[PDB]
């Protein structure tokens, strides 16, 4: 199995390369922001329970016929009590660090340091709630940047761990957007695909909607023409490898 | 940081070159058993509390001072309780596949599929009881055979990947000991580093390095040296 991980802005081609690569291979998707909507469809359905609140489901997180920049309309608050309810989901898929789970019957809460750090985070936070925004606080305000650097990595390393030995040709690992994140998938042996647009961009302030950096063995597709032509570069760079 | 798995039968000199590695580099230690001994040691006291057993704290089950061939003259019933509680310790560390804790008013509990498989696997031991053998029936008989091949090794991953940005210029784990492990190992970006004494251990697959332990310690010690130069 060869371990690879893509790199790129959005819409710089990436995208396309991630889905010519799972349709004409045998091929193993990973999606680092998994477990992050997998957390937040499990909150929402806890937050909204019983109210009159929209029913969001996975595939509205996964943006499927859903657009993620809807604003919903969410207080501090409400946003605070749909993070806890996250951390509780997620401290179950892999210990969150400085975080305990407490149960009152049904009723799962964090400890009140964690309880704290969420609050302040989110307190300072003054843009408006959309999908697209809790996931970005979820993963990297949150987890990343005050709990665990490493924990999306992390329940990567376990999934890749259950797969390595199965037959498939490649493991692809499509969203990564922090440095420090591919530092560590090079340090595992990946093999790193920069899929980029001639002097391009993404319209997204978030450190998670910018450019990473081509260290050396990282590969580069440039995409500067037809999808005729991305397909293959693509088809070339693999044979490569 | 440099990830170093080391591969070596008992004499090999493979503990004498995780040591003076660990002396003369900056480097950082994990063994894949320390959560194994952890487990034990929790459930033990745990469960030796009750009864008018002998006192196994974390440094006997390392073997400081120790020895742990040694029959505690264990029955199967008790062996049970045992693991039970070291599976509630580990299982919040990291799950383990197919089991879930239930607390019991200060007495947390595994589902009952799991405690039954406990149950048959520590049912077919005919062995008598050590604290050897409580190790290899939670590490082996019971998690690596039964539940995940890899969760020794997932353990690994969490505490690598956690030290990751540490400073420290080499990570080494010494103690594995299965060729399933190594493949992880291998999977995960170590260099695997054999150390063999000329004229049954695991494989050298093409990649590993071997160190041939042929002469004195300190020629030992330069084959290191040199060895990790090339990294
Ligand atoms: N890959 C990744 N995504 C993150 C992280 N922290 C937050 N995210 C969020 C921000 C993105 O807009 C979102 C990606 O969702 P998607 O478009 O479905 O792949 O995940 C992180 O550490 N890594
Ligand atoms: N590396 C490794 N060690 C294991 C596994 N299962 C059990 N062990 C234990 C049994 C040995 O007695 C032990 C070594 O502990 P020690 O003597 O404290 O260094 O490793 C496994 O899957 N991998
Ligand atoms: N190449 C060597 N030359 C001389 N003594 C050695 C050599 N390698 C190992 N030793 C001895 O072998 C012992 C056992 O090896 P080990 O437990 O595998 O680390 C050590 O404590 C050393 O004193
Ligand atoms: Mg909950
Ligand atoms: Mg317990």
């Amino acid at each position: 199995m060869k371990l690879i991980f893509l790199s790129g802005v959005k819409r710089s081609g990436k995208d396309t390369t991630a889905d010519f690569i799972m349709s004409n291979y045998s091929a193993v998707k990973y999606q680092l922001a998994g477990p992050i909507k997998d957390a937040l469809a499990y909150a929402w359905g806890v937050f909204a329970a019983n109210t009159d609140y929209p029913c969001l489901t996975r595939k509205e997180f996964e943006g499927i016929d859903y657009d993620r920049e809807t604003n919903l309309n969410l207080t501090k608050l409400e946003v605070i009590t749909i993070m806890e309810q996250a951390f509780c989901y997620l401290n179950g898929k892999s210990p969150i660090k400085g975080v305990f789970v407490f149960d009152d019957e049904g009723k799962e809460s964090v400890n009140f340091v964690a309880f704290n750090k969420i609050t302040d985070v989110i307190n300072n936070i003054e843009d408006q709630w959309s999908v697209r925004r809790l996931m970005q606080a979820l993963g990297t305000d949150l987890i990343v940047n005050n709990f665990d650097r490493m924990y999306w990595v992390k329940l990567f390393a376990l999934d890749y761990l259950d797969k390595f030995n199965s037959g498939y040709d490649y493991y692809i690992v499509p969203d990564t957007r922090q440095d420090h994140e591919m530092d560590a998938a090079r340090a595992m042996g990946a093999t790193v695909i920069h899929v980029v647009r001639p002097g391009q961009k993404s319209n997204d302030t978030h450190i998670t909607e910018a450019g990473l950096p081509i260290r050396d063995g990282d590969l580069v597709i440039t995409n500067d023409g037809s999808l005729e032509e991305l397909f293959s570069k693509i088809k070339n760079t693999l044979k490569v490898l």
